[PDB]
């Protein structure tokens, strides 16, 4: 029985290769922006409400026209196959069962058609490619299959420096690919035009730092953003998306969903970052170590013990609902 | 001979079970809110006055209608047969000897009467509870037998998520028992008011750190508020109480005492927490490690140490009475 | 030869007595404020200047009516036949030789008329006591011998708690005693005014921290302040005076000299307390280390070594004289 | 293959002597600035731009009327033949092949006139000697031997205490010599007007900190400065120049190029110091740890290894430029 985030990383250490550990748990260059993840939440205190009625608390929101279970979505996470034999499929049900929407990968090592069929509530994660065609095709298909976004990952011009997996000398088994395809070119503002032309599906921009681009997220017709610094995985350096939720709520005014990510390790940090003005978070390794100790059982325990520590910190903040979690005050401390 | 608190601790963790231990010492979740209120304490700096005169000291204090020795109570805390097998007996009758109020608990292991007939200042610390009326029967319990304030804990809707006692699958001996009865609902402002209504006694909230919360405290007709997070064992992740200290008391302006707890560990905390704008503190923790090391001697033995501290800290910082040091500047520090 | 003043605590260690070596690094309760003043010290960067002329670069100050060599005094403290057996005529005559001055305590282990008869630039350090006619005795006493200031300690209405003085039980030795007697009572400002009736002297009040305090004594007719918290050994959690250093020279503007103490342990530190504004700083427990590792001629090494330093601080600083170093500007870093 | 620069220090520790790589690494006293410029650094965290077009992303920059293939240049750094058979002529070669400028030394152990030789883009900095034609006679040298700019080092009036060095006995082995010679004078600002009289080339002063002395130096007629503490080496707790870089690049508005360095350790701290407004840095450290591990091959692969980090961390934060970087915005976090 797991009663913190951290019970599974330990599990997942103990079972997993060394150099796929390393390729879930890495970051850029130094691995000063994986670890700054963590000191910023680390550094945020929630100043909490008293003697609010409490008979009634529920962690749904509802996002891109749907409800989920809880302010949280799975993070797009390529080659889940590396942790566990059941890869996307495993975590994909897990994640239909806990009402939470799972983002199918561009470079799933299950077809996003097989993935799509689960169920649930798929939201489908693009990589723009130098075959342009083959962008929009991938667009095309998420959207026939029943997913209900398209996160349009704006960070990786191209893959960052990995030093674990260069000193690793990291490549994908023999029997994990991309099983999407039978080769990046960086996106500008012009693909994001070219994809919601192509679709009626909300549009999300995935790795928004700055706040004149989620401004202009908004002007583009972006129906959200999330804030995040891609877990570390790209510029080292880049500053913690949960630094930057503020200014960023603030600057859109309501003019789109703003999700954040990167380091969401407890539910207490989920209402951080509901605090900060999230309108809700993905998370990304903590699902994965679920998925490498125990498969989808595992990712279901995952998602049981978050909701429970969601509803257990909001309760104890004062808050009935994601709505009320949203207006707490927070207040910057030292760790 | 102890010439600090940490002496007592160390003394309490030999003698005490590993679990009881942890039970005293744990917080919730990552224990973020309990390690912040040691910190933040550890980052405040006195600005001395000096020259001033100090030919009769007095560490006394006026609270809710009777002089206390020092600007301090004994913290409300569960179960202290756990410490020792004279558990509140031991604690009440030092606390009355050093002419501090103690705190009666709901969760007490001897009932509130055999408690009070100890005799000293008396408080009563309430849990809201299902059955209102067993609530309401409680305070009426304490008033009867000459407790002087109702100390309404306002922080636990529910028990936080004590990842020590899960993991060590802590419960109570069977010889330890709540001997005030033969559970939680969450309190509202609507209980407050109950309460009010039904006696005559101050009525304190515990468990106050919002701005807004202390002002509401005052115009629900609060005789006073504990600005606190329950020692780092609810909200995990809420700001120490000593970090809103200041705000709340500049906010009510007079209008209720505004006491403090979490982390108070020598004297000169408690001319911090004084100098912050605290009519007085609650100590919890170190109690309890006292008593388990020696009964109501060693209780006896912290009290009269924590006297000496803070009659020290008081003079050496310019002050003959607490109104003088409530009148101290402070600075933070790098720790 | 010793290029720092690290080498010499390490050599005082090796050859004092743990309980000796306690009571002269120790501070009281938690050693907060003896750690603060490194800290502090430590956070400061400067702003140097280049390009100056530094063709008579000179570290001479004057004070109190005298030249000195350095902006530097040697501190009061007390007994110093604990640390060698020649005790303070040892320090005296290194100071002297060294054109700095030399603070004689009111508890020094040779009589103050002796420690005068050296010769050099003898300062004479007061503590208030309870016979009155005694304290101005000593001050009239110090006057005839040829002192030149009175530095009235004003931060010890008693001693503090020097934990690590209780736990070794630490008493002084037979063979040192209080020279100048053959009993504390707290100063106040009356006593400040007895003493100024008393004396042509310039009166120094050793041990302000707050910036009224600060005016005050301009007010009351002091020639100096020296802003400390008697190196973190009285109020624990005393700000350093560091710290407070900028605010208070600010406040007198220039109506009193502003020395500073607690935590210098270099030139360069030398530097930092002219760049916020110093006089002239006081330097202790160094003294004393160099005093246990090698008597006289160890302190005479010392102070040889602060003058290189003192010397090449300024030089790369771009400061031809201390006044330039005080017009230097400084920057808070992180360490 | 090294990842980062940090494999070559290892490298560079392996195989030179104790005393050489402390020469090296060391800075003068308690080496607070040593570590503050890395610290600086650290705290930097770059607010990133996506979607920006990345067709032709390039490193280069101008200045001093040519191209330079890197916003950086090798640091002055007296003596390579310390570290490398080859010195100086193992670096400029490399350097050229990188497109890099390499700056001579007034202290180089091969002849200035047999660097310049090696062709590429060199520099040569100036140190003021007591005989002055010696200083204007090396100008007219460097000159004469196609050197593009002279940087003017204005923050050795003498040598900082090497604490390292003398506790070495640190000395020069008889195979290494100054080759521009068969004795430091403090420079002034009117060695400054000499130098800039006698050359036609840009004057680059070296060693600026406080803004007034870099307003000053565009008044003097300089080209350019480069903000330094001269890597920890000079006065012992100067601010780092990453820390002072933001303030001068707007007070000098445009008047002169602003060059920083102490610290840069990655194509990442490039980007930063870009982002506060650098028109470059220099190296120091890293080439020697190259040059030291593998001569010419291993400068070679350090200037291929930062040339690949710059690249990646420019088009990762969307900037097609080094003018694009320079607009990037940056927050300070904690670490
Ligand atoms: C192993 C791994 C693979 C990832 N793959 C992708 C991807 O293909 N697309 C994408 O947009 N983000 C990807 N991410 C980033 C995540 O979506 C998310 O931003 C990050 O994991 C959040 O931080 P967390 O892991 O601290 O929760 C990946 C992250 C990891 C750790
Ligand atoms: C073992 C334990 C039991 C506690 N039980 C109660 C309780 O029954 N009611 C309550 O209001 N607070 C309770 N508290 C919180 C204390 O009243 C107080 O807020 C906290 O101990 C103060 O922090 P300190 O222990 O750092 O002094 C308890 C604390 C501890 C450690
Ligand atoms: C062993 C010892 C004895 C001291 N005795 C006295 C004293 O008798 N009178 C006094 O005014 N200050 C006394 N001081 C305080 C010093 O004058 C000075 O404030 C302090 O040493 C400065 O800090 P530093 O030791 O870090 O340089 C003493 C300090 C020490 C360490
Ligand atoms: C061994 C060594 C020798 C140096 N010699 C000189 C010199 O002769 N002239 C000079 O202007 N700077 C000199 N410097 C300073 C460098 O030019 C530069 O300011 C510093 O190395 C930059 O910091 P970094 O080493 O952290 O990159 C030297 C630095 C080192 C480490
Ligand atoms: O961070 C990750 O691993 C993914 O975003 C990713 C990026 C580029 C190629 C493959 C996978
Ligand atoms: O500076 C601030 O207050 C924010 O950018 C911030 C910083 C650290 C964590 C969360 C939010
Ligand atoms: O913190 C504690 O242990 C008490 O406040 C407590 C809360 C809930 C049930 C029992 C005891
Ligand atoms: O930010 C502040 O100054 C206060 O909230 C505060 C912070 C830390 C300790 C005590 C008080
Ligand atoms: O700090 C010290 O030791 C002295 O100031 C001191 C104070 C009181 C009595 C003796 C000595
Ligand atoms: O806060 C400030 O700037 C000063 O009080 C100060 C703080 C720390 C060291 C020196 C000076
Ligand atoms: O930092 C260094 O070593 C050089 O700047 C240097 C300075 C003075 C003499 C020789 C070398
Ligand atoms: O205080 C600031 O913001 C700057 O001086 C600064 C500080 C630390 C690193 C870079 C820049």
């Amino acid at each position: 029985t797991y009663v913190s985030l951290a019970d599974l990383e330990r599990a997942a250490r103990d079972v997993l290769p060394g150099e796929i550990f390393d390729f879930l748990a890495g970051g850029s260059g130094t691995e000063a922006s994986l670890v700054a993840n963590r000191t910023a939440l680390e550094r945020v205190f929630v100043i909490p409400r008293m003697l609010r009625d409490l008979t009634d608390v529920t962690t749904e929101i509802d996002i891109f026209g749907r409800r989920a279970a809880l302010p949280m979505a799975v993070a797009p996470v390529a080659y889940q196959r590396l942790f566990h034999p059941e890869g996307e499929l495993a975590v994909a049900r897990a994640a239909r069962d806990a009402g939470v929407p799972y983002t199918i990968c561009t470079l799933s090592s299950v077809s996003l058609e097989e993935i799509a069929a689960v169920g649930g509530r798929p939201w489908f994660q693009l990589f723009w490619l130098r075959d342009e065609k083959r962008s929009l095709d991938l667009v095309r298909r998420a959207e026939d299959a029943g997913c209900e976004a398209i996160v349009f990952t704006v960070d990786v011009p191209w893959m960052g420096r990995r030093l674990r997996d260069m000193r690793n000398g990291f490549a994908l088994p023999e029997w994990v690919t991309a099983a999407n395809f039978d080769e990046f070119a960086p996106a500008t503002w012009e693909s994001v035009e070219a994809v919601r032309a192509h679709t009626d599906l909300p549009v999300v921009l995935k790795g928004i730092l700055a706040v004149e681009d989620a401004r202009r997220a908004v002007d583009a017709g972006a129906g959200g953003i999330v804030v995040s610094n891609h877990g570390g995985r790209q510029l080292d350096g880049a500053v913690p998306g949960i630094e930057m939720l503020g200014e960023i709520v603030a600057a859109v005014s309501g003019g789109c969903e703003v999700l954040v990510d990167g380091g969401i390790r407890s539910g207490g940090d989920v209402l951080k970052a509901t605090a900060l003005g999230a309108s809700a978070v993905l998370v990304g390794r903590p699902v994965m170590w679920a998925l490498a100790a125990a498969g989808q059982d595992g990712v279901r325990q995952l998602l049981e013990l978050l909701a429970e520590e969601v509803r257990d910190a909001m309760g104890l903040a004062g808050c009935e609902s994601v709505g009320a979690a949203r207006r707490l005050n927070t207040k910057l401390g030292v760790v």
